């Protein structure tokens, strides 16, 4: 039994100061903030052998090297469907996996802090997601939003941000 299976789960990689997720063998794609700035390499990879895009706090990573091999492509889609229950895959760096229930909200461009092009929605874990064990925390950035359409997982954004109260998040999307 389980929420997300084992190889979903897989994809999620450390990566600056938060995550991202393997979409494909060569596509990984992130939260733009906690991307490593004025570096070399990605993965050990030149980045001459990297196509990269940040728009906004979305940022894909598309390497020419097959880097998971193991994995199946998946679609990313444009943005979460609104209205609908998605899971954000977090990871947390002492090893638990806490996929979190979020019905999504309108996609509308934002200024929180940098120009956001993101997708709120509203955490179902709980009356008031604060703190650790029901919402999410600094560190968080870069997991993936995921659902399932008809028997597949779709990726549709990645977390980039919550209120203090914690019950809205925000998620990059493309
Ligand atoms: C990941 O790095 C981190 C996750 C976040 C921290 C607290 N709980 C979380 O899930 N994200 C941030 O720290 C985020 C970083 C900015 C950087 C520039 C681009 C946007 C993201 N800052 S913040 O602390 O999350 C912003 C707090 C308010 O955020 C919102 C969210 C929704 C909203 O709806 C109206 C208003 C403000």
């Amino acid at each position: 039994h389980h929420h997300a299976p084992p190889t979903l789960w897989s994809r999620v990689t450390k990566f600056g100061s938060g995550w991202g997720f393997w979409v494909s063998p060569t596509v990984f794609i992130t939260t733009t903030h906690v991307v490593p700035t004025g570096v070399k390499e990605f993965f050990g990879e030149p980045l001459s052998s990297i196509a990269i895009h940040q728009a906004g706090e979305f940022t894909q990573f598309r390497f020419s090297k097959k880097m998971r091999p193991d994995l199946t492509g998946m679609v990313l889609e444009e943005g979460c469907p609104e209205g609908t229950v998605c899971s954000v895959l977090i990871k947390r760096d002492s090893g638990e996996l806490l996929p979190l229930a979020v019905r999504m909200g309108a996609i509308a461009s934002m200024r929180i802090q940098r120009l956001v092009h993101g997708q709120s929605g509203m955490l179902l874990t709980g009356a008031n997601a604060k703190g650790m064990d029901l919402g999410t925390i600094p560190g968080d950035c870069g997991a993936p939003y995921v659902h399932k359409r008809g028997n597949d997982w779709v990726v549709c954004g990645v977390h980039a941000a919550a209120t203090k109260s914690g019950n809205t998040v925000v998620c990059a999307v493309q």
